[PDB]
């Protein structure tokens, strides 16, 4: 079982990265197990807008680390991010705005959950899958 930790919004970045204050440190969090298009790729601006609004509209922001690496080689936090209890990683995938991606054995607690979301988005031919 993982645990959710409080964090506070600093600023949006793009569909799968967000800047949060965590334990008094400004950190870029990269979302586990997903990949949104880069900002100037198709669906890029939409995935950016979706993550940005989902986070900044939530009263309660939380980060949840997995069991393995907590930071990548760039110093970004690797986490599942929750906004009023809804997981952003999952919501992007469900809406066809991110693919399941960067799936590593240390750090794949929510893999089945996100794959179930992805299969729904592909069935519906949403966005990336249209
Ligand atoms: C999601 C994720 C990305 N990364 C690294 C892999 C890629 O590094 P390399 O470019 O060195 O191969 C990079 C992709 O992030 P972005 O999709 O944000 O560009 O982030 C991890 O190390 N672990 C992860 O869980
Ligand atoms: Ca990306």
């Amino acid at each position: 079982k993982l645990h959710k930790e409080p964090a506070t919004l600093i600023k949006a970045i793009d569909g799968d990265t967000e800047k949060l204050m965590y334990k008094g440190q400004p950190m870029t969090f990269r979302l586990l197990l997903v990949d949104t298009p880069e900002f100037n790729e198709k669906y890029g601006p939409e995935a950016s807008a979706f993550t940005k609004k989902m986070v900044e509209n939530a009263k309660k922001k939380e980060v949840e680390f997995d069991k393995g690496q907590r930071t990548d080689k760039y110093g970004r936090g690797l986490a599942y991010i929750y906004a009023d209890g809804k997981m952003v990683n999952e919501a992007l995938v469900r809406q066809g705005l991110a693919k399941v991606a960067y799936v590593y054995k240390g750090n794949n607690t929510h893999e089945q959950l996100l794959r179930k979301a992805e299969a729904q988005a592909k069935k519906e031919k949403l966005n990336i899958w249209s």
